[PDB]
RNA sequence: AGGUCGAUGAGUAAGGAAAUGGUACAGAACUUGCUACGCCGGUCAGAAGACAAAAUGGGUUCAGAUUGAAGGAGUCACCUGA
C-alpha cells in the first residue's frame, strides 16, 4: 500500500468520467413525499384500557 | 485535296481541393508523474425481488353527518282573541 494523498488522487477513476445511464431512474416529486404527520382518535386518552384485536396477546385488554 | 466538332494530353492558371508542401488543432509512441485496474472486506450513499400491514395524498365513485341564503297566493299555517 501506499500512504500519499496527492490532488493526484482520486480525479482519474472511472467513477468520475463514465456513468452507466441506461436504467430507468424513478424522478423526484416535490409535491408527493412533502406531508406527513400523526393522529390518535378521539376516544384515545391517556390511560385508557385498549383492546388488543390481532396481537400474540390479542383478546387482551390493556392500559 | 480542303474546313469544322470530337477523343487522347504537354502546358496554363480561373474554379476546386483528392495527391505534395505549410500552418493550426490534438488522440497516439515517447518522457515526467505515488495513481489507474481488478478480487475480496466492511461503511456511507443511490437503487432495491415476492407477498403483505400501516400512514399520507390524487383521479373515478359510494356512503353517513352539518350550516347559510333566496323564493314561494311575499307560500300555507299556529298561538293571544271581540
Ligand atoms: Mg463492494
Amino acid at each position: 500500500a501506499r500512504g500519499p494523498a496527492g490532488k493526484n488522487r482520486g480525479v482519474s477513476k472511472i467513477s468520475k468520467w463514465y456513468k452507466a445511464d441506461d436504467e430507468a431512474t424513478p424522478f423526484h416529486r416535490r409535491q408527493l413525499k412533502k406531508a406527513t404527520a400523526t393522529k390518535l382518535r378521539n376516544d384515545i386518552a391517556p390511560g385508557t384500557v385498549l383492546i388488543l384485536l390481532a396481537g400474540r396477546f390479542r383478546g387482551k385488554r390493556v392500559v
